[PDB]
């Protein structure tokens, strides 16, 4: 439970190709809760030949673009990739740039960040997309008002795993833009207890 230490970027592209639907690449900023949803349009895959070949490089290029759009004080202190196949491509695209010597690590697989595909607001903004749209959500809502950073981080992680093992039950228990509904802390506590 040490993702609250520094400003890390968890990158998950395991939903970049979804059969006959727009995919998504997720970037979770651990310290702040900021979530980068990059909708990958279906035209990406039209006429393609290897999904891994294309996906790994588009993910690497996307991370490079999100880096380029950040101020130097808001650059991540580490980058964690869910799939190791994009570890080499990412490094290649960062060579020779100011973002080299930002440690790039694997092992985010243990974290089912892609399970956010189950939130109806995201799913609905995703399918109706016409371009490969970028949107930014606040994954910690207003939790940093009432809990320390490590609690908000852990809560988000518990939500991720609950969405990955019982998405309907999570959706039924819960409910710029907030990813979660505006609830008091007591209901958040009861929810944490109920989510196994």
């Amino acid at each position: 439970g040490d993702l609250w230490r520094q400003r890390l970027w968890i990158v998950d592209d395991r939903t970049a190709y979804r059969p006959h639907a727009n995919g998504v690449i997720w970037i979770w900023e651990t310290s702040t809760g900021r979530l980068f949803v990059k909708i990958v349009h279906r035209t990406t895959w039209a006429g393609q030949t290897r999904r891994a070949q294309l996906a790994k490089w588009k993910c690497a290029e996307h991370v490079l673009t999100m880096l380029r759009s950040q101020p130097t004080e808001e650059l991540p202190r580490g980058i964690v990739l869910a799939q190791t196949a994009s570890m080499d491509p990412l490094k290649t695209l960062l060579a020779g740039t100011e973002y080299a010597k930002i440690p790039v690590r694997a092992g985010a697989a243990a974290m089912p960040l892609q399970a956010l595909m189950a939130l109806p607001e995201i799913r609905d903004r995703t399918q109706t997309a016409r371009s490969s749209e970028l949107s930014i959500w606040s994954g910690y809502a207003d939790w940093l008002e009432h809990v320390p950073v490590w609690i908000a981080s852990a809560r988000f992680l518990l939500l991720l795993h609950a969405l990955d093992r019982a998405p309907e039950r999570v959706l039924q228990l819960v409910w710029t833009p907030w990813l979660w509904p505006a609830l008091p802390e007591t209901d958040w506590r009861r929810l944490e207890l109920e989510l196994q």
